[PDB]
């Protein structure tokens, strides 16, 4: 009695602290890797609100499970599934979890050892095994650090959720009516807080420059046609950016002597790269690549203070082209890691971006060698071209 009540007090302070740790740790992870951490904090918030209320009514616990369990499948399936396979998995797992929790409440509210007690146990165990068998099959396409991090998510549920049927069986294998609530509370505190930490641990590892398996920049553009021109002075870092995106092989062509072109194609997205400036006889040939250009990326070496003025003249002359009147401008203030590098505010000032009228533009300080800022700039450019 007095011991079964002390755990209800610790879990209440535990679920709130879990929400406190997850929300406070969501700052040290990239914003694109926060959707799972926020849902994990929502799970601990729903648990804290119910564990404050919880002669002892068990319906408050099953109301907590019927809401949090499918939400924990949401933060798990989002790691492996994306589109149509995601909504079909969340729907099936959410239905299976509803039948599991529903069958348990049907049997637990009945008399222990009755036929309704075991009927609810059988159906719940069947859906329980179904959910666990599908969880084992998930993550087959994951590689590297995400495969390891998702394996910890799999093992925590596969092992941690065993406590629940054991707590359900306890009242009939002995005089263990309070052990059922103890095992439920320990399992709720361990699984819900633990999964949030593992989702946070996954977000910490996902938010990084590591792109061995070339997945970081994949889910930004979608399926629409998107022709992107990425230009800038020589040595600005353009070829380095193309390698960092890891969206495909760089196709290098020399249509005429003195004119070098690089292209990368992925789905219906494309980047075309050449140097601006140089000989005046090469300039007219750029016109053969301007039509139907949606995004214009200008890469500038922020450490080259001697040629920052020549970079502006090339940008403005490019923006004067009538075929690029609707092109969305994205300025990459590259090489921010160098000691003499000008910040994004000074690059905007020296490039005169505030004088541009009727032009949807954005400047992003980047380090192409490490990849910092590349995702933020492309995410903005993708948002402009998809939502227009
Ligand atoms: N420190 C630093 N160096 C960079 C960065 N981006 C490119 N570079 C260097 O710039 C040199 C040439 O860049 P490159 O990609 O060929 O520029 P491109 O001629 O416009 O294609 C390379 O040796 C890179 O090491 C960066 O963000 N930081
Ligand atoms: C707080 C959220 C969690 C992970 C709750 C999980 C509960 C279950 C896995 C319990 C299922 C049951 C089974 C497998 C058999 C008897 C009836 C139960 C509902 C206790
Ligand atoms: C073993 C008996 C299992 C009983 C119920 C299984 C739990 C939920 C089933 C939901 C299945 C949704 C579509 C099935 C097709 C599929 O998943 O491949």
């Amino acid at each position: 009695e007095e011991l079964t009540y002390r755990l209800f007090m610790v879990a209440t302070v535990g679920m709130l602290a879990g929400t406190v740790f997850l929300l406070a740790s969501s700052r040290e992870v990239k914003p694109e890797h926060r959707r799972g951490v926020y849902i994990s904090a929502l799970v601990c918030g729903i648990a804290w609100y119910h564990y404050q209320k919880m002669s002892y009514d068990t319906g408050l616990r099953y109301v907590d499970w019927v809401l949090t369990v499918p939400l924990m499948f949401v933060e798990v399936l989002a790691v492996t599934r994306k589109g149509a396979a995601y909504n079909e998995a969340v729907r099936n797992w959410g239905i299976a979890a509803t039948v599991m929790i529903g069958a348990g409440y049907y049997g637990e509210t009945s008399a222990a050892g009755s036929n309704e007690y075991w009927t609810g146990f059988v159906i719940a165990m069947a859906t329980y095994v179904w959910l666990m068998r599908n969880l084992q099959a998930e993550g087959e396409g994951l590689k590297g650090d995400q495969a390891v991090a998702f394996e910890n998510i799999k093992n925590l549920i596969l092992v941690g959720w065993i406590i629940y049927p054991l707590g359900y069986i306890a009242p009939v294998v002995g005089d263990f009516d309070a052990i059922r609530e103890v095992l439920y509370t320990i399992a709720d505190i361990i699984n819900k807080v633990g999964l949030g930490v593992l989702v946070l641990q996954m977000a910490r590892v996902q938010s990084g420059e590591g792109n061995i398996f070339a997945n970081k920049f994949k889910g930004l553009f979608g399926k629409k046609e998107m022709r992107i021109l990425m230009v800038g002075l020589d040595a600005a870092g353009k070829t380095t950016i193309l390698y960092k995106l890891k969206l495909g092989e760089i196709v290098t062509t020399i249509p005429t002597i003195g004119f070098n072109v690089e292209t990368v194609e992925y789905k219906n997205i494309s980047f075309t790269v050449w140097d601006v400036g140089g000989l005046d006889k090469i300039r007219p040939l750029w016109r053969h690549y301007f039509q139907n250009t949606q995004g214009l990326i200008f890469v500038v070496d922020s450490n080259d203070r001697e040629r920052v003025n020549e970079a502006r003249e090339e940008l403005m002359r490019m923006l004067a082209e009538d075929e690029l009147r609707d092109a969305v401008l994205l300025v990459f203030a590259n090489k921010q890691d160098l000691p003499n590098a000008m910040n994004a505010a000074e690059i905007t000032d020296k490039l005169g971006l505030h004088s541009l009228r009727h032009r949807n533009w954005y400047i992003q300080a980047t380090c192409a060698t490490s990849g910092d800022g590349l995702y933020e700039g492309l995410d903005w450019l993708s948002n402009q071209l998809r939502n227009q």
